[PDB]
C-alpha cells in the first residue's frame, strides 16, 4: 500500500509553471496571485484504509479523504466540484479529477526524501516540491 513515509507534514519549497497550470484549470487572476505566492503545508494521514490529505495555507485550505481505487466527490482549492480517484502505481499516489468533461492528474511521489507533486492539465505540466517538516 501507500508507503508510511508519505505520512506527516510537508512544506512547499519550490514550484515551476503553477501559474499556467492554474490558467489551464480556469483559475482567475486574483486567485492565481495567491496561488503563486503561497507556500502551503500538506498533511498526510491514515486511519485503516482511509488516507487523508489536508492542505493548509492562507490562500486556501482543502481536505480530501479516500480509499485507494474508489471514486469520491471532491471540492478543490479553486472550488471545482469533481469526481476523483486516487490509485497507487509503482509507489506514486495518482489522483485524477474529472469535471465538466475535463480531467487533470496530480501524481505525488517520494524522491530523495522529498515529495514531488506533478500536475498535468491538457499538456500543461507543473511540478511542486515539498520537504518533510
Ligand atoms: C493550496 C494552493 C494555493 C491556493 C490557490 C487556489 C487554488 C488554485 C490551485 C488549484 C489546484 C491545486 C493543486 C495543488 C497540488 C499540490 O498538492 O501541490
Amino acid at each position: 500500500g501507500m508507503s508510511n513515509k508519505f505520512l506527516g507534514t510537508w512544506k512547499l519549497v519550490s514550484s515551476e509553471n503553477f501559474d499556467d497550470y492554474m490558467k489551464a484549470l480556469g483559475v482567475g487572476l486574483a486567485t492565481r496571485k495567491l496561488g503563486n505566492l503561497a507556500k502551503p503545508t500538506v498533511i498526510i494521514s491514515k486511519k485503516g484504509d482511509i488516507i487523508t490529505i489536508r492542505t493548509e495555507s492562507t490562500a486556501k485550505n482543502t481536505e480530501i479523504s479516500f480509499k485507494l481505487g474508489q471514486e469520491f466527490e471532491e471540492t478543490t482549492a479553486d472550488n471545482r466540484k469533481t469526481k476523483s480517484i486516487v490509485t497507487l502505481q509503482r509507489g506514486s499516489l495518482n489522483q485524477v479529477q474529472r469535471w465538466d468533461g475535463k480531467e487533470t492528474t496530480i501524481k505525488r511521489k517520494l524522491v530523495n526524501g522529498k515529495m514531488v507533486a506533478e500536475c498535468k492539465m491538457k499538456g500543461v505540466v507543473c511540478t511542486r516540491i515539498y520537504e518533510k517538516v
